[PDB]
């Protein structure tokens, strides 16, 4: 039987106060019939906001990234800080932050295991660019990156970690991959924790499909039997993101 | 004479909710009483509390970095939605984000021109390393990053610019920076100023100090011809800042 879902909304770098009290509006109207978790992501700016209005006993707030440590880091935001805010999830290892912010997989996985210590839920996100698809290297590139994530974490650690499969093609170009391609990677890599980590290891975890999911495409990819949620990008940004949430039923 | 002081706190990847809370009403009842702009960068985390609570007339509150636009930069946070938060001041190119985030002069540059277009009132940082100054590169970088900003902007445009000397070269050295050192790099960025912008620009541009200060320096530092105020790490996380304030009468 597949694990509890999650519906996952990443609003990246948007939004207004106004737009997004709106759509939290939306949401905490919104009967939710089924067993999901559903997660906001909004900006650093915004999670007071977020905080105050979201109301919804199915949601639960979330960071975009963090560093692990407080201080002489100007600009960023550490996990103390979060924690002592009232943040118990977050979203790491983005491929936005690995292509433009320099995160390298071991800085995705210092900031996991970090963060898994401060006692987050985390949601770490992997995946291949067009060129390593193109070149048949998906496998090597996405065990590759869950192999360094592993390294550091102890089997308990397992529990607090979601995993985000991100086909670095299907981000914001309209190309979701199809059914088949999600399931493939997606069975790729709960075989590799299987065999790595433990069946029981792989069997509760949660692996959520990133690219161009939308209101239309979410119900077939969630009928996928290694697909567990989605981490959801644009369309989070608009109500069809409810769409998305009733096809975890 | 000396145009308007600047006594900014830069809080970096500090604090919790009940310390700044307490800090801020310190500020709160600090007596000033002659004509100074004082700056709380705090992380953007904060900016909410940091912005209902502070309520001296005095103080205006500032982010410590941000991104050009609104977009798919999971993690960023935007101009406009800095703008739409009501965060009218910057802090821009601090050495910590030149020295870990990857931010060139370009990058810099870029940040400032759009900054300065979206009406922000910007502390633009630059200042050279223990090897540059060493090796007797220090004119050649700090004019360097100066000109890398001046390309972007139009001459009305520096009325919305604050310049902070950060000497690098003296921040977890073991090196002691004394007056006089900073004053020499003051003099060097306002004559550049003079002469490619023009007087009376430079004689209204506001030059930071951003080295070391505490209560006990702060004013000797400011009895420099060229200095304008500071730019404050560790201290402004106390209240030994208050001193700091007292200092630029």
């Amino acid at each position: 039987s597949k694990p509890q879902p999650i519906a996952a909304a990443n609003w990246k770098c948007n939004g207004s106060q106004q737009s997004l009290s709106e759509l939290i509006d939306l949401f905490n109207s919104t009967s939710i019939n089924h067993d999901v978790q559903c997660v906001v992501a909004s900006t650093f700016v915004h999670l007071a906001m977020t905080k105050e209005r979201l109301s919804h006993p199915k949601f639960v707030i979330a960071a975009q990234n963090a560093i692990a440590k407080s201080g002489a880091f100007t600009g960023e935001v550490s996990l103390p800080i979060l924690k002592d805010f009232g943040v118990n999830w977050i979203v790491l290892g983005h491929s936005e932050r690995r292509a433009y912010y320099g995160e390298t997989n071991e800085i995705v996985a210092d900031k996991v295991a970090a963060a898994v210590a401060s006692g987050f839920m985390v949601i770490a996100c992997i995946g291949e660019t067009l060129q390593e698809r193109e070149s048949g290297r998906t496998a090597v590139v996405v065990l590759t990156q869950i192999a360094a994530i592993a390294k550091k974490l102890k089997k308990a650690d397992w529990a607090k970690v979601v995993i985000a499969y991100e086909p670095v093609w299907a981000i914001g170009t309209g190309k979701v991959a199809t059914p088949q391609q999600a399931q493939e990677a997606h069975a790729l890599i709960r075989s590799w924790v299987s065999s790595k980590i433990g069946a029981d290891v792989a069997g509760e975890l949660r692996i959520l499909y990133g690219g161009s999911v939308n209101g239309k495409n979410a119900r077939t990819l969630y009928q996928q039997r290694d697909v567990n949620g989605f981490l959801v990008g644009g369309a989070s940004l608009k109500p069809e993101f409810v769409d998305i949430i009733k096809a975890t039923q």
